[PDB]
């Protein structure tokens, strides 16, 4: 029943116990998630005129939770997820398309994004994942009626970050995390929560900002896996309990599949057991 909070000082042995016996119980609590929200449609995205608009066809936004674009034209696969502090505090989407990549532009414009999370390669083991649906170099570029214009880009070993100004009628940092495979995990803890933190610096430095904007390719995954970190490390900062079950409930009641393998939900664990054990230290 919708959360699991886990004293600090427990948390430990907690995740000990989730291991034992070839994770036993993890394996038990990650699949009872599998059935949260589950009463839910998703007819508009099903709609005819939508199906070139989605890059899996099995895997869409709930109507109940769907961003609509102004106005099926008001159709994006995209979905508001809520954060520690307020209910959208995140819009999460997938990998935009060569044909959705305006409709993208025109969701970040519209909804007041200030910063953008990138957790997917364009191509992963030849295999296309998402769209390069920003502009490669300095030079401009039209996005349906947006005009986008790189003004910077820091290239770093795991990381990018990128700077645009965009004019319609402001600044949009993009956040590029390079070295996560789909369907996977990270090679350390350390790299997400650093990417993380990072993040969370610039989004606490986004007065008037909207939503922040996370995706992959399917944009369930590593996107929810993100999201995920990004809440319960700002648990660990502010409260005495932890609760990544908790996290990845909500997450689901917003969105199918948050969290998309088993793997990931022990990588959550594994992230909360390594910060607190540096702490608590
Ligand atoms: O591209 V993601 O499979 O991690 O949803």
């Amino acid at each position: 029943k919708t959360s699991c909070p886990i004293k600090i000082n427990q948390f430990e042995g907690h995740f000990m116990k989730l291991q034992a016996d070839s994770n036993y119980l993890l394996s038990k609590e990650y699949e009872e998630l599998k059935d949260v929200g589950r009463n839910q449609s998703c007819d508009i995205a099903l709609l005819p005129e939508n199906r070139g608009k989605n890059r899996y066809n099995n895997i869409l936004p709930y109507d109940a939770t769907r961003v609509k674009l102004s106005n099926c034209s008001d159709y994006i696969n995209a979905s508001y997820i809520p954060g520690n502090n307020f209910r959208r505090e995140y819009i999460v989407t997938q990998g935009p398309l060569p044909g959705t990549k305006d409709d993208f532009w025109k969701m970040v414009w519209e909804q007041n994004v200030h910063n953008i999370v990138m957790v997917t390669q364009c191509v992963e083991k030849g295999r296309v994942k998402c769209d390069h649906y920003w502009p490669a170099d300095q030079d401009s570029l039209y996005y349906g009626d947006l005009i986008l214009q790189m003004l910077s880009e820091s290239v770093l070993p795991e990381w990018t970050i990128r700077e645009f100004k965009i004019c319609g009628e402001r600044l949009i940092r993009h956040f590029h995390y390079t070295v996560w495979p789909d369907h996977g995990v990270p090679e350390t803890t350390q790299s997400l929560i650093q990417f993380v933190r990072t993040v969370r610096d610039y989004i606490n430095r986004s007065p008037g900002a909207g939503p922040t904007v996370v995706h992959c390719s399917a944009g369930v995954g590593r996107t929810g896996t993100f999201i995920a970190l990004d809440r319960i490390l700002q648990q660990l900062d502010s409260k005495d309990s932890v609760d990544i079950y908790g996290a990845v409930h909500d997450l689901r009641l917003h969105r199918v599949h948050m969290v998309q393998t088993e793997c990931q939900y022990v990588y959550l664990h594994q992230c909360v057991r390594d910060v607190l054990r540096a702490r608590k230290l």
